[PDB]
């Protein structure tokens, strides 16, 4: 336990004129308990001399939410931050830019590739990162042939059918431009189509039973009130179209209104949000499912950046998927 | 211009002029003429008198019935109605009364295992048949299969799973909420998630939900609930708990269904209306073959006419006919 705190100190020996020996040690002690800032700062600091700054600064502030008050991973944090807010607006910066170098060509094959497959893609890989077991060809054939596919559950279907409905209602009531106020029937209405074929009973229902790193308790409604009313007031316009987004997911599942179906209507306000601010649509892929977790636990912790981070992240990526995709076309 | 094939004015001239001459002939002839001709007046009225001398009453009296209603007016019918009308009110009276007799050797049986087996098993056969008068290709033991079985059937409709599910979930509410002792009345919430329970994994949007003076609409939410108000005030009357709960039910279901109070599934919550009055009135479940969906059609055709007779002749047989799988069960 106790004991590699002294290959902490090792790699503290090490550090001082070392390559990657002090990696060697702290990759060991560091998978052995994560919890006090004696490994997760020398581990930060590790990271640092690779040039690492946000993991280390991660580090630090994890550090920090485990031991408020440690002075080490205060004042490393104090050095560390300045440096990742600036890398963090500059990678805002650079997605943005691709994005308005985006809106320029709206080919007929625009409309067929992007607005048919990334439909398609984004059913698809919503429903997947819940441990949906369809594939992609079963779900669109679901969505356009009705059918049963062999060896799958009723309820993997529904939950295709009711993430299509939701689709369909944010794009014909909530993607106008002539309703922009966001109501909070408007979310209610989305969670009874997402849940509606799989659950009946808990689909548009806010869950009496809060259960529960716990959840708000019985007084969500008021949060949900409060959520609407950031997204409709005028400040919000300020700030970046995909922090806005990823907050507005993170309020959400942090809120937890309904007993299931929470995740799903996460994305799917995230995806609105983005979608309204002139972006194409944003798929977070099932492939990278747990760095989606993992971020999402981390924001958990006081730190919502990792979360921006990956949303940036994907964003991006399906961006530049589809300038690549049609300078290949042509 | 109401033109009628040739070949039957002959048959009508003919038929005038016979009966009585041992011609079993005439009543081959009247129904070759009732097969391309089934509104023509004087061929329901002889018919109906061949009916007669037949001593099949009920029928004879049902074709005087058709022809005064095609033909307002008609003095013949009407005559001939006026001697059958007595007759036919005492033989119903005649079978109602056997039904019920039967249904009180039935509330008189006991029996452990085969009984509660077959509770289930009948649990499940109501499902398929009321889907399946609906327009549902699910098989019994696809049926079966899904919902005792938690099987799927690949290939198939997705729809049709989730409407046998939806069914069978809502016959589950019928039996363990609304009959308890402790109820002993009929809200509007009752058939409305009755209604949710039929369409909701089916069509979720609008399960529960009824189908919607600055402009003119003959439709509007406060009157068809008002309608339903109307329709539950009838039935929790106490001058209504004086008729024989078999027209009870009928009736309650012929108005349901001309209410027409949701946009899809009217006919299976009517159905499942009838079970429910049935069964707090001491009947097992009521099950409609959809062998029958013809004569179910039918006897709802002439309700329309003004006769609700032939309906509550069919739901007696087959209630009758539920009864006795029970009894010969053992």
């Amino acid at each position: 336990k106790e004991a590699i705190l002294a290959a902490k100190a090792a790699g503290r020996s090490r550090k001082d004129g070392n390559l990657e020996r002090a990696m060697t040690i702290m990759e060991h002690a560091m998978a052995l308990a994560p919890t006090n800032p004696q490994i997760l700062i020398e581990m930060g600091q590790i990271r640092e001399m690779h040039n690492e700054l946000v993991e280390a600064d991660q580090c630090y502030v994890k550090a920090l939410a485990y031991d408020p008050g440690n002075s080490e991973a205060l004042v490393l944090r104090a050095r560390t931050t300045p440096l990742v807010s600036a890398i963090d607006r500059k990678m805002l910066r650079s997605v943005h830019d691709l994005r308005d170098e985006f809106n320029h060509l709206q080919h007929s094959t625009a409309l067929r590739r992007m607005m048919r497959e990334t439909y398609f893609l984004y059913v698809y890989h919503t429903v997947a990162i819940g441990g949906n077991t369809l594939s992609l060809g079963q779900t669109r054939a679901i969505l356009e042939s009705g059918m049963v596919i062999p060896g799958k559950s009723i309820r993997e279907h529904n939950e295709v059918i009711g993430m299509d409905a939701a689709l369909r209602f944010l794009n014909c009531s909530l993607l106008s431009k002539e309703h922009d106020e966001i109501s909070i029937d408007d979310i209610l209405e989305m969670h009874r189509r997402v849940l509606g074929n799989a659950d009946p009973v808990e689909a548009g229902r806010i869950r009496t039973t809060q259960v529960y790193t716990p959840v708000s308790p019985e007084y969500v409604m008021e949060q949900l009130k409060d959520i609407v009313d950031w997204l409709n007031d005028e400040s919000t316009l300020t700030i970046d179209p995909i922090e806005r987004a990823a907050i507005a997911h993170y309020k959400l599942v942090l809120v937890h209104p309904f007993t299931d179906g929470n995740g799903r209507t996460a994305r799917l306000l995230l995806n609105l949000i983005m979608m309204r601010s002139g972006f194409p649509p944003v798929i977070l892929p099932v492939e990278t499912r747990a760095e989606y977790y993992a971020s999402l636990h981390v924001a958990n912790l006081g730190d919502l950046r990792p979360f921006v981070r990956y949303v940036a992240k994907h964003s991006e990526a399906s961006i530049q998927r589809y300038i690549g995709a049609m300078k290949t076309s042509s």
